[PDB]
């Protein structure tokens, strides 16, 4: 039940766990898509990050258009609680919690 992250045809990255290993493919259950595991290829996977953050930096942010997942972004401002970010290329105000340093882990 080793937890992972999977890139979706959406380009984004969605928490999950490895249920099973095969030759060409992994078999993963999802967050609130547990139920259909796809069976997945090597390179679409990577590990979650283990355990600074400030503006103009590049980050991943946690959203949807559909499940929720991680989308790449840039802090183009922050102020008080709130951060202005930029994702091709919409915009939004989020908060610390919606937010994280890019996971620069690597696919398998």
């Amino acid at each position: 039940e080793l937890t992972v992250e999977v890139r979706g045809s959406n380009g984004a990255f969605y928490k999950g766990f490895i249920k099973d290993v095969h030759e060409d493919s992994l078999t993963v259950v999802f967050e609130n898509n547990w139920q259909p595991e796809r069976q997945v290829p090597f390179n679409e996977v990577r590990l979650p990050p283990p355990p600074e953050i400030s503006e103009g930096d590049e980050v991943e942010v946690y959203s949807r258009a559909e499940p929720c997942g991680w989308w790449l972004a840039k802090v183009r401002m922050m102020k008080g609680e709130f951060y202005v970010i930029e994702y091709a290329t919409y915009n939004e105000i989020v908060t610390f919690e919606r937010l994280r340093p890019v996971n620069q882990n690597k696919t398998v």
